[PDB]
């Protein structure tokens, strides 16, 4: 990934966050899902017991590892389920091409 500031990485949770806080990332998550990112076991993991902040921070890991065609389907992917604003947001914060 390109390098990110401490402003754009708080950002970056902070969308992240925002969008979990809004719908389940599974939603946005499909492609890279059926491209092995990581395990349905593993997504749960970071999704149960916990606030969209402390998810948003497990959840980087995954996000930094996208290619950029799986970057782009999640982005296309948060448009197709109703959040235009969140889509531009995270593709402005994300760190990758």
């Amino acid at each position: 990934h390109h390098h990110m500031t401490p402003e754009q990485r708080e950002f970056l949770l902070e969308i992240l966050a925002e969008i979990i806080a809004n719908l389940d990332p599974t939603k946005i998550l499909e492609e890279p899902l059926r491209r092995g990112l990581l395990t349905p076991a593993e997504l749960q993991e970071v999704l149960d017991l916990k606030t969209p902040e402390e998810q948003a921070k497990k959840l980087i890991d995954f996000i930094l590892k996208l290619s950029p065609a799986e970057a782009q389907a999640l982005i296309d992917a948060l448009r197709a389920h109703g959040y235009q604003a969140l889509a531009d947001k995270l593709k402005k914060y994300l760190p990758l091409e």
